[PDB]
RNA sequence: UUGAUGUCACGGAACAGGAACUUGAACAACAUCGUUAC
């Protein structure tokens, strides 16, 4: 159920936090040796959030504060 | 592009003053990855 008439805008802080999270996901030293068990961010080497793709998020009062690509991922301060 | 009866231009050092300097132990422990079940 894609609800209409309920959309929020992305400030600069959320974008730089997502960029930092992607940089942490990509160049990890402790990763899995195979290139098939990793997630979609680490396998296909995503660098920025594109036009349309499904992202988990959390907002308050029409402004979003954080966005994560999977269910249980890491949080940046 | 000169004009004649008169040119010391070999008659004149591009010369004189300014610190590539200041700051930095080749050192080191806690995880990484996401969902399962009613």
């Amino acid at each position: 159920d894609l609800k209409e008439n309920e959309e929020y805008e992305i400030p600069e802080k959320a974008r730089i936090k997502y960029k930092e999270l992607l940089r942490v996901y990509n160049n990890n030293p402790q990763a899995v040796p195979e290139s098939v068990f990793q997630s979609r961010v680490a396998r296909e080497n995503v660098e920025k959030l594109k036009s349309g793709d499904l992202v988990y998020f959390k907002h308050n009062e029409k402004y979003v504060e954080d966005i994560v690509p999977v269910r249980i991922s890491r949080t940046v301060d």
